[PDB]
């Protein structure tokens, strides 16, 4: 993925979108809609609209527009601030540490373990196995950035 | 990946955990040495406890309990909370609106126009890199929840 640096390009030219998240919506959907009219027919609400001027003139395409730029804006922001979270992590534990995977996957287990033990009735069975995938979304998270390291975990 | 009341369950038991980290953080680490000794052997500060006993009474290996639940704490509930942001959209997407991941490509590429047309002086070469690699991220996660959904692309 990004560095930190190209994180905060992305987030500051976000700053200029969100002033004026509307304008910028609507932009991008006649781009799209021009630049690719089968775009247009996958919209049940929009697909009527044949001229830049009608799409200019639709209430609900800007509105439309705002509601994608938010949601693309909120997943944005939360992957750069999640990326600039693991990283460091991953580098300590590729670089200094070394630590495998298959020891990752033991205090992961040990974790599972605990909170079995301590925690019953907020860990059953369906709780145990959602926190064991989300463990494995975590080794996994660690080993794509083991490997941009060249590191064999 | 993880549906929506299983990231609510990771969630609820890491609450669990918060209200007693240095509880839980000496319990997880005693339970990697003893289950797996070999992984005591990275822990200059620890690598000589022989016992649970010794192990509970190491106020270095508590320390370092509650540093890694916090840290891993933190990852959890920020991917509990993207995810949860992220699935929808992938879900209805491929399944009520069925947009191909080509289109995701296209509303980019007019994304990238848009913010280098009104922005240049906030969207220089580095600057379009770092949002081009971006939101080709942001369509490598759509397209691997609709992988998950059964959905070509
Ligand atoms: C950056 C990419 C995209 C984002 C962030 C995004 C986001 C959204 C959101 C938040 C909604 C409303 C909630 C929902 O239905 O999930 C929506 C609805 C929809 N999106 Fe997208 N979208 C994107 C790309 C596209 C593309 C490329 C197309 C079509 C070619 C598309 C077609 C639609 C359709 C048809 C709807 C339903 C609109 C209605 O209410 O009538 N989306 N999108
Ligand atoms: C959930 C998994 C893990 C998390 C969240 C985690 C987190 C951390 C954090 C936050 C630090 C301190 C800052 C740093 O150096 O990065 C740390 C240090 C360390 N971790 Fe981990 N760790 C994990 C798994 C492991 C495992 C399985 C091992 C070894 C088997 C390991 C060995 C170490 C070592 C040796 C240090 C340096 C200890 C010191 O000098 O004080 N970690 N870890
Ligand atoms: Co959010
Ligand atoms: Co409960
Ligand atoms: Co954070
Ligand atoms: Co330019
Ligand atoms: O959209
Ligand atoms: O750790």
């Amino acid at each position: 993925g990004l560095s930190d640096g190209e994180w905060q390009q992305v987030l500051n030219v976000w700053g200029k979108v969100e002033a004026d998240i509307a304008g910028h919506g609507q932009e991008v959907l006649i781009r799209l809609f021009t630049g690719h009219p089968e775009t247009l027919e996958k919209f049940d609400k929009f697909k009527h609209l044949k001229t830049e001027a009608e799409m200019k003139a639709s209430e609900d395409l800007k509105k439309h527009g705002t509601v994608v730029l938010t949601a693309l804006g909120g997943i944005l922001k939360h992957k750069a601030h999640a990326e600039a979270e693991l990283k460091p992590l991953a580098q300590s534990h590729a670089t200094k540490h070394k630590i495998p995977i298959k020891y990752l996957e033991f205090i992961s287990d040990a974790i599972i373990h605990v909170l079995h033990s301590k925690h019953p009735g907020d860990f059953g069975a369906d709780a145990q196995g959602a926190m064991t995938k989300a463990l494995e979304l975590f080794r996994n998270d660690i080993a794509a950035k083991y490997k941009e390291l060249g590191f064999q975990g």
